[PDB]
RNA sequence: UUUUUUUUUU
């Protein structure tokens, strides 16, 4: 509101001030306002620059718009707008994340070509690419050859090795790696404490893990929430679940304020246990306390539910899902495909992929596999094969 | 003023 009225006083609205609220839109969510705020001012003739079309091109790549993205890409380089490193970043990151890590290698290719010189977040950015990838011999490389090229690594490219190497099962690289980055004037911080707590976490050492802790608070580096929800995971899965509705208490005594994470992680625990009751206890309570159940809490219980064989149960909190607005994901469908085909409803199941498809859902690999093996003991081969 | 790292669901 406070625009109208600077407006209308009179300070002619800057550049800068329609990228923080194009960023603000795009950030609380709303893309489609940020787009209209764009065609506002271009209309005006305020000239969107290189920050606004960056700014709008993150957010289409973080709300899975991809493609419109690259149609802004196209659309700034047309006016001679030129993408800048950080236009190449946002975008090397969106592919990385969308699974097409070859085309953000060509983008990569493609900035020094244009006489950019890919900075220390480009890197970062990459070696998270490809460590993701299954590629951490890749982002080795490149760790080398940022190295070379000057590029001082900083708190965060130790971060993202340190959790390519715990995630390819190198616990032990990844704590030698820790020692370098302290031997040098890297200050860890709550992220490096936190990927090595989750990685001890799942390779079994939650003492480890908790000894980690304890250090990290010694050492006055504060743990956030997500130390605590990696922690209360570590235990749920451990199979100590009073240990990590303990813990939960604990931060809350500590000033730590759950999130919807803290809440989906211990619903998962007590639905894995078979505590149905316990776990929507918490959904409810989540909910009165004023943490949105997003799209996992939901799968969580849906999950849940089919395996305790209460279809019912579950179809139902699918509907209550759609009706309080929150979208599914392939996720919801491979859970309730999977659930309705163990029940021998494959037809339903099948509705269920239809529907899918039709509201703009890929269908993903389990997906498929789920489909055909319901298709195929049913017993209706050519309806499989016509499936694919 | 915009870009990178850690925790939860099939």
């Amino acid at each position: 509101e406070l625009f109208a009225e600077l407006r209308r006083q009179g300070v002619a609205p800057t550049v800068v001030t329609y990228n923080t609220l194009i960023d603000g839109l795009c950030k609380a969510g709303k893309l489609d306002e940020a787009l209209k705020l764009f065609e506002e001012m271009v209309e005006k003739g305020i000239k969107p620059d290189v920050v606004t079309y960056n700014t709008l091109i993150d957010g289409l790549c973080k709300a899975g718009k991809l493609d419109e993205a690259l149609k802004l890409f196209e659309e700034m380089v047309e006016k001679g707008i030129k993408p800048d490193v950080v236009t190449y970043n946002t975008l090397i990151d969106g592919l990385c994340k969308a699974g097409k890590l070859d085309e953000a290698l060509k983008l990569f290719e493609e900035m020094v070509e244009k006489g950019i010189k890919p900075d220390v977040v480009t890197y970062n950015t990459l070696i998270d690419g490809l460590c993701k990838a299954g590629k951490l011999d890749e982002a080795l490389k490149l760790f080398e050859e940022m190295v070379e090229k000057g590029i001082k690594p900083d708190v965060v490219t130790y971060n993202t090795l340190i959790d390519g190497l715990c995630k390819a099962g190198k616990l032990d690289e990844a704590l030698k790696l820790f020692e370098e980055m302290v031997e040098k004037g890297i200050k860890p911080d709550v992220v490096t404490y936190n990927t090595l707590i989750d990685g001890l976490c799942k390779a079994g050492k939650l003492d480890e893990a908790l000894k980690l802790f304890e250090e990290m608070v010694e050492k006055g580096i504060k743990p956030d929430v997500v130390t605590y929800n990696t922690l209360i995971d570590g235990l749920c899965k451990a199979g100590k679940l009073d240990e990590a509705l303990k813990l939960f208490e604990e931060m809350v005594e500590k000033g730590i304020k759950p999130d919807v994470v803290t809440y989906n992680t211990l619903i998962d625990g007590l639905c894995k246990a078979g505590k149905l009751d316990e776990a929507l206890k918490l959904f409810e309570e989540m909910v009165e306390k004023g943490i949105k159940p997003d799209v996992v809490t939901y799968n969580t219980l849906i999950d849940g539910l089919c395996k305790a064989g209460k279809l019912d149960e579950a179809l139902k909190l699918f509907e209550e899902m759609v009706e309080k607005g929150i979208k599914p994901d392939v996720v919801t469908y491979n859970t309730l495909i999977d659930g309705l085909c163990k029940a021998g409803k494959l037809d339903e199941a099948l509705k269920l992929f239809e529907e899918m498809v039709e509201k703009g859902i890929k269908p993903d690999e389990l997906t498929y596999r789920r489909v055909v093996e319901s298709y195929c003991r049913a017993k209706r081969f050519e309806e499989a094969r016509g499936f694919l």
